[PDB]
């Protein structure tokens, strides 16, 4: 199993959600942003995972989901089995992490992206080791109910460009936006 990642959109305040929505209007190049960098896989043979809470699986329109050519993983304590279209489930993160190394995934997974929610960003942040975070900047305020947790600066380290990922200001829809990408390593 390769690299751990974290992949959000945020706005200024914040935000990454309301009422299971994004709090901005669709941006196609930002979610075609989202795809390719989540499904890219370094390795040949194998396929990235990406992890999610349960809220946030029920937040992909149904037919965007699964996220195609991408091993789908939810979390939850109270399903007793992965939702319809879903092809694993762990009761925690640490759970999932676990399975990544059985013999049933251990050769089938490059990269795991964890691609929400609050609660699952801000485990995986807080946790000791090697792990990035792909944060889209959306450069306004926007209404929202749910949020990134804090980015501790002194172990995140915002680097100073990445490998297919533009580094200068991106616009859709009258919004400004730019992709980061920080590492830590504890
Ligand atoms: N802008 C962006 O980049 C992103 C935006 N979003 C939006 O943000 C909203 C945020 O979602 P949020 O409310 O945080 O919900 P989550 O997706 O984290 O789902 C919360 C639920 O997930 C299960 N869960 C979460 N963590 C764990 C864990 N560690 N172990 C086991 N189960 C877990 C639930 O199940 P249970 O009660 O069944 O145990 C818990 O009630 C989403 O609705 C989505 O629309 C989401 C991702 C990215
Ligand atoms: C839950 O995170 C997301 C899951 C899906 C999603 O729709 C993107 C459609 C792309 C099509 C595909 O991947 O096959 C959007 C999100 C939210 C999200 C958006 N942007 C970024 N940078 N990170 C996210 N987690």
């Amino acid at each position: 199993v390769g690299s751990l990642n974290c992949i959000v959109a945020v706005s200024q305040n914040m935000g990454i959600g309301k009422n299971g929505d994004l709090p901005w209007p669709p941006l196609r190049n930002e979610f075609r942003y989202f795809k390719r960098m989540t499904t890219t896989s370094s390795v040949e043979g194998k396929q990235n995972l990406v992890i999610m809470g349960k809220k946030t699986w029920f937040s992909i329109p149904e037919k965007n989901r699964p996220l195609k050519g991408r091993i789908n993983l939810v979390l939850s304590r109270e399903l007793k089995e992965p939702p319809q279209g879903a092809h694993f489930l762990s009761r925690s993160l640490d759970d999932a992490l676990k399975l990544t190394e059985q013999p049933e995934l251990a050769n089938k997974v490059d990269m795991v992206w964890i691609v929400g929610g609050s609660s699952v960003y801000k485990e995986a942040m807080n946790h000791p080791g090697h792990l990035k975070l792909f944060v889209t900047r959306i450069m306004q305020d926007f209404e929202s109910d749910t949020f990134f947790p804090e980015i501790d600066l002194e172990k995140y380290k915002l680097l100073p460009e990445y490998p297919g990922v533009l580094s200068d200001v991106q616009e859709e829809k009258g919004i400004k936006y730019k992709f980061e990408v920080y590492e830590k390593n504890d």
